[PDB]
């Protein structure tokens, strides 16, 4: 039949993507059911692009704002390490072209706005974190990849200001209870360990011991109920786009989970780390492991980009 074409060319597709699966690591883990499964979930997804003759479409929730803690990260403007991601995203989507004529898409859905709140990290840095990234697109000639904000949905208020409103109403629309949230967390082991994730990044952004754990507990919950809301509205607005995700996602997940630079840590993401080049590859590492290796900061446009070692 005619399917065969178009099941080889999603396959192709969906072949690559798992090369860069973002996924929590255990070796008691069968990695081919995992992948037969994740087959299951998203080639059907794939082909209704391809049928239509459309290019595959992806949403991406990600590169919200740097991460506050300089014992994570360089400075709070974007660095070679969003750059390289950046770079890699979209020569992914311009390598689907060789495959497919139509090619893709990557929307990133800046999630900055969303929970900047609980971040404590001021909206004005956050808008300048997010005109960068737009900066760095045109930089780099990443013409496949676009970018989804809070402040383009003309369901959530209008104006860029009263950000906190536009939280509110988002929270209110598209979010669930903090006790669903908390309870549905505490089902999986993926809900559990994407809880001490979030909690250890809190805690770490913000060094009174114990008000300092209970309160990154507590701001963790929150975090993920208002991503999960963003994703609820971004659910809505691009239902037939293929999820991807900066966090690892159980096999059965529409999400998919993706790495973006070579990184040893499941949950690193360039907004929380550094790049270090060692023995010619480029690495997304802790500020400080780099400094403990003895790793020397380069500088590019005058402010600091990445370590070599
Ligand atoms: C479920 C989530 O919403 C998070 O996982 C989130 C996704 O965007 N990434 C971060 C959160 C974070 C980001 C920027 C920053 O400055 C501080 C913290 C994380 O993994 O901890």
């Amino acid at each position: 039949s005619e399917n065969v074409s178009l099941n080889n060319i999603s396959m192709q597709i969906l072949r690559e993507l798992l090369q860069y699966r973002r996924h929590l690591t255990d070796p008691v883990k069968n990695s081919a059911k995992e992948e037969e499964i994740i087959k299951t979930v998203q080639l059907p997804r794939i082909e209704y692009f391809i049928k239509n003759k459309k290019p595959i479409e992806f949403i991406l929730p990600a590169f919200p704002t740097k991460s506050p803690n300089i014992n994570k990260v360089l400075g709070t403007a974007p660095d070679m390490a969003e750059r390289l991601s950046l770079i890699f995203l979209n020569s992914f989507c311009q390598r689907i072209q060789l495959y497919y004529p139509p090619g893709a898409r990557i929307i990133i859905c800046s999630d900055g706005h969303v929970f900047g709140d609980l971040i404590h990290v001021s909206d004005e840095v956050i808008s300048q974190y997010h005109e960068d990234i737009k900066q760095l697109l045109h930089e780099v000639g990443a013409i496949n990849l676009s970018t989804f904000n809070l402040n383009d949905d003309k369901e959530l208020c209008e104006h860029s200001d009263d950000f906190n409103l536009q939280r509110q109403m988002l929270v209110k629309h598209y979010a669930r209870s903090e006790a669903s949230i908390k309870d549905e967390l505490l089902q999986n082991n993926n809900g559990l360990q994407l809880y001490r994730a979030v909690t250890r990044f809190l805690y770490e952004d913000s060094l009174s011991n114990n008000a300092l754990q209970k309160d990154a507990k507590q701001r963790a919950i929150g975090v993920i109920q208002r991503s999960w809301a963003w994703g609820s509205l971004l659910d809505t607005h691009f239902p037939k786009a293929i999820r991807l995700s900066i966090h690892p996602q159980p096999a059965d997940s529409i999400k998919f989970g993706i790495h973006m630079m070579p990184t040893r840590d499941d949950w690193l993401t360039p907004w929380h780390g550094v790049a270090a080049n060692v023995n010619g590859q480029f690495i997304l590492m802790k500020h400080k492991e780099v400094q403990m290796m003895g790793g020397k900061l380069v500088n590019i446009h005058g402010k600091p980009s990445h370590y070599v070692i």
